[PDB]
RNA sequence: UAGCAUCCCAAUAGUGAAGGGAUCUAAAACUUUAUCGCCGGGAUCGCAAGUCCCGGU
């Protein structure tokens, strides 16, 4: 039934595919041994022939009956209905029908009634062929297969891909296989109409009828083997709720199409194998684990590839806003962005330094891990080295890069403490109360999030702390009423200390990780996990925990549990539990020290030029990176690349503190501004010092100001407007979500409520009448703004790692190439260099997508994922959008009902938009 | 293909290949303004989103 990833002798098995053979394995030792789970899974295979003997409804008498007539230590009506024959038993020296032995259950059972060794001997032979069967897959699943019939036919079609021959002569296979018989009989029993099970009947049959020719040649086999694949995907015999698999999907046309779309998808993954083998120099010994690592590698890389990638569009958008070098710049629009980039402003005599610096920060880091091998990691982060008519070497050491680096360093402190106050956690505790949690003897301020690869969020801690609260014995975690701006401050202090006080030294430190781990696992007694040894490194030993959760949700819960425990804690142990009671009312000593030489300042402004997410999302990825190494000098180094990300979080958010001194002038701010009045909401009493908004002022840092002014030039009266100003002062949002939370306590104590015609409508009312307020409040301030530039952002990262795929894949196969259209290298430079926000090309989201899937059509896997991208990021932003067929769309993929998506209230009728319908129609026309 | 994608292996060709595997592929899961009850079970959808009973606040 399932062979791997099942404890066995209380471990986890699974398969390690080496050069040659390929074995079944325990958890963790290489020793290969495919015959002790073949053997131990002698009741997994019991399990799975009653199942096949049992039909779906499996009634629990006939289920006991069948489970003890077919083991002896679990020994303890109408038939056909609860029924799911004639076999070969597998001692057979020839099939006939002398060895031709009878299976009719349904007899077996009336006769006995009546009252099943036969049946005995029918259940051992198959469960002897199903282990003959599992173990020769298992020992032939070469990583490239040779001796194999797929994979010689396989590395045929190599041969004949690296000449100029054309492979699997389509036309002919199809003729000489009798595909139009097939095609025939597959119509002739679809008109006649378990359809799919009659359709998988006649394939078989065909293939009995055509077996004494498909059985000698491997290019017949694969494509009875792709048209079974074909018959599966659209005419599932065990996916019954896949879709109809309309007639038009038997046409010899198109199903002689996809058999060579599939032939020629598997020939390009085995020649990008091939290539990747190649190259990572494996090829002689291709193992589970060197491939695992091969894949970590691959992922760290690819979000590195991103990140600089980011960094470029940032460096193009500051120097050259049209590009795909240097002497067409824009000295003002430069200053200007190195101002809202850096908090600082640079004389124009440093522009070209600046710009040159930037690039030597960000190019060589993608030339040195563009190249996959095994690169030394020091020598990749350090980087000190800036390029200069001629060229010139300078080091960041002796420009304005060290002393805007070592401002930051210092003014973290600055910067910590003014972010606390934005939040305002200083208006509600007192100054020497709130020191006390950054003088922790140990727990010093540390801007590196964790070691931990998979490293809770404090959102989901939160949330999870307050659902196991209302036993874990938790008593920090309460009050998640966050109308409260007691709240507010509590969460974010509580944030705060989360992300760059508690993981730092809880992670460098291995002993309140042990106790958190040891309470947690110990506490409902996730008994598939072992704890671990006082000298085994936390960092390493839930590595192997989320290693253990990707193969197989009770990892996620253990892993939210664990931290959950140990940020509990540590609250309680450095007498932190003040904070969980905020009473609403001099200077904080903010200790900070940290090992930063002048060797950190590249990675140090590739960060500051990233997005907060793009920055957490690396900084993710290079802790998972981490985790996987191995050596101490490389822990290291990346443990000040994690500093580096965190400092550039902490400054991430600086923006900018100016009035109309700020843009050009006053109406230079009035068009720029009304684009997107004059009353207290964007312009202060005055009427004279206009706050620059948060939004417009990231939108411009950020490169997104042209494309998100082409998309607010749609209508006039779309913006801010006298309605959505009015909006506000139609009630008190407040009080609004107090009456839902009251409402929502009420259904709590009784569900007869949501059976209630008034009682729903009136909850219908204030859920509306919340989200229209959210919504004018996103307008008025301007969340949506910056809402939308976080999607198109999103969005342009996805397509960036996509590309970063399209990249590696496409060296690998020169390089294959090499040892034995340019359409899609122009969308390379127009997708992956952000151009759209350059705007020169004028292709909107959906065209990038379609782009993006003409690009990666070489395998369907990134295929159909650059489809699913969007579906998913939009989904996760709050709406769903269902795409149109794409043949009627002539394969350019469009919108249709881009809704949002009801996030579900009380199955019943109430359901609240977590994104407005008037933000559906910005998605929509953004998109469009 | 739009939820189940993709790739690898698998010859008693009705023991249905109607098999197994994938940190070996790629999504995705994780990831610093929060309007969704939570935990602890059972049952059942190819399982997946989810569905129905059953319980404490």
């Amino acid at each position: 039934m399932r062979i791997t990833k099942v404890e066995v002798d209380r471990k986890k098995v699974l398969i390690s595919r080496d050069k040659n053979g390929g074995k079944l394995v325990y958890e963790n030792e290489m020793q290969d041994n495919t015959e002790q789970i073949m053997h131990h899974k002698k009741s997994s295979f019991y399990k799975s022939v009653v199942n096949k003997t049992i039909c779906r409804p499996e009634q629990k008498q006939m289920k006991k009956l069948v489970h003890g007539l077919l083991q002896e230590n679990s020994q303890e009506l109408n038939i056909s209905n609860f029924l799911n024959l004639y076999y070969f038993p597998e001692n057979s020296p020839d099939k006939s029908e002398e060895y031709r032995i009878e299976i009719n259950l349904s007899q077996l059972l009336e006769d006995s009634l009546k009252k099943m060794e036969l049946y005995i001997n029918w259940a051992e032979n198959y469960i002897s062929s199903k282990t003959k069967l599992i173990k020769k897959s298992i020992r032939n699943n070469r990583i490239q297969s040779t001796e194999s019939r797929s994979g010689q036919l396989m590395d045929r079609y190599m041969k004949d891909i690296l000449n100029k021959n054309k492979p699997f002569d389509i036309q002919s296979v199809s003729e000489k296989y009798q595909l139009e018989k097939l095609t025939s009989a597959l119509k002739a029993t679809f008109k006649e109409a378990e359809i799919n099970y009659k359709l998988k009947s006649t394939l078989q049959n065909h293939e009995r009828q055509i077996i004494e020719e498909l059985k000698e040649n491997s290019e017949l086999n694969q494509f009875n083997i792709e048209i079974r694949k074909h018959l599966e995907t659209y005419f599932p015999i065990k996916k019954t709720n896949r879709k109809v698999g309309d007639i038009r999907n038997l046409e010899i046309g198109e199903i002689q199409k996809i058999v060579n779309h599939r032939l020629k998808n598997k020939i390009v993954q085995r020649i990008l194998q091939e290539g990747k083998l190649a190259s990572y120099e494996i090829e002689s010994t291709v193992n589970s684990n060197s491939l695992q690592k091969i894949k970590i590698e691959e992922a760290f890389a690819l979000k590195f590839i991103n990140a600089c990638l980011f960094a470029s569009n940032n460096l193009r958008n500051m120097v050259y806003p049209v590009c795909k070098s240097f002497k067409e710049i824009k000295h003002k629009k430069f200053i200007r962005q190195w101002s809202q980039f850096f908090s600082q402003e640079i004389t124009v005599d440093d522009i070209e330094l600046a710009s040159w610096g930037l690039r030597g920060a960000i190019a060589p880091i993608r030339n040195e891990i563009i190249h996959l091998k095994k690169h030394s990691w020091k020598k990749f982060f350090n980087n000190p080295t800036f390029k200069v008519d001629v060229t010139s070497e300078f080091l960041y050491k002796e420009t304005l890069f060290k002393d805007y680096f070592y401002s930051e360093l210092d003014s973290v402190p600055e910067l910590i403490i003014n972010k606390m106050e934005s939040s305002k956690i200083l208006d509600y505790y007192s100054s020497d109360q709130l020191n006390q949690v950054f003088t922790i003897p140990n727990f010093e301020l540390s801007l590196l999030t964790s070691a931990v690869p998979f490293a809770p969020s404090f959102k989901r801690v939160y949330l999870k702390g307050f659902d196991y609260q209302n036993n874990l014995k938790l008593n920090i975690y309460n009050e998640k009423a966050f109308n409260s701006e007691a709240f507010q401050a509590q969460y974010s202090l509580f944030k705060m200390v989360y992300y760059q006080v508690f993981l730092p030294q809880f992670t460098t430190n291995n002993d309140l990780f042990k106790s958190s781990v040891d309470f947690i696992l110990t506490l409902n007694k996730f008994q598939d996990i072992r704890k671990m040894n006082k000298d085994e490194k936390p960092s390493e030993y839930m590595s192997y925990i989320q290693s253990q959760l990707m193969l197989y949700n009770h990892f996620e819960k253990f892993i939210n549990q664990v931290f959950i425990k140990g940020f509990n804690s540590f609250i309680e142990k450095n007498r932190l539990t003040y904070i969980c009671h905020p009473t609403k009312n001099d200077n904080i000593e903010i200790p900070f020290h940290t090992d930063m030489d002048d060797s950190n300042i590249a990675f140090w402004l590739m960060c500051k030029l990233l997005d907060a997410k793009q920055l957490s999302e690396l900084r993710n990825e290079m802790i998972k990176f981490s985790c996987s190494l191995q050596s101490t000098e490389e822990i290291s180094t990346f443990t000040k690349a994690r500093e580096v990300i965190g400092l550039a979080l902490l400054n991430g958010e600086k923006g900018c503190n100016d009035w109309k001194e700020l843009f050009d002038d006053k109406e230079a701010w009035k068009k720029n501004m009304s684009l997107y009045l004059q009353s207290l909401p964007y312009t202060q009493e005055d009427g004279q010092t206009p706050v620059i908004n948060r939004s417009i002022d990231l939108v411009k840092k950020y490169g997104t100001e042209t494309i998100l002014e082409k998309l607010f030039s749609s209508s006039d009266d779309y913006k801010v407007s006298a309605k959505d100003i009015a909006k506000l002062h139609e009630y008190d949002v407040t009080e609004k979500i107090a009456q839902q939370e009251s409402l929502h306590k009420q259904w709590i104590e009784k569900p007869g409520l949501a059976r209630d015609s008034a009682w729903t409508k009136k909850y219908q009312n204030v859920i509306n009448d919340i989200s229209n307020y959210q919504w004018a409040k996103t307008k008025v301030e301007l969340t949506q703004v910056r809402h939308l530039h976080q999607l198109t952002i999103d969005l342009l990262s996805r397509l960036a790692g996509y590309m970063s795929i399209a990249d590696r894949d496409f060296q690998f196969s020169s390089n294959y190439i090499l040892e034995r259209d340019n359409r899609l290298k122009e969308k390379r430079n127009n997708i992956s260099h952000f151009n759209y926000l350059n705007g020169q090309l004028g292709n909107s989201i959906l065209e990038l997508f379609d782009d993006a899937r003409d690009v990666l059509s070489y395998d369907r896997k990134l295929k159909n994922a650059v489809s699913k991208s969007l579906k998913e990021i939009l989904s996760s932003h709050g709406m769903e959008v269902t795409f149109k067929p794409l043949y009627q769309t002539n394969h350019h993929l469009k919108i249709d009902k881009l809704q949002p998506k009801k996030i579900h209230h009380l199955k019943s009728t109430v359901s609240s938009n977590q994104v407005s319908n008037e933000y559906c129609q910005l998605v929509r026309t953004l998109l469009t």
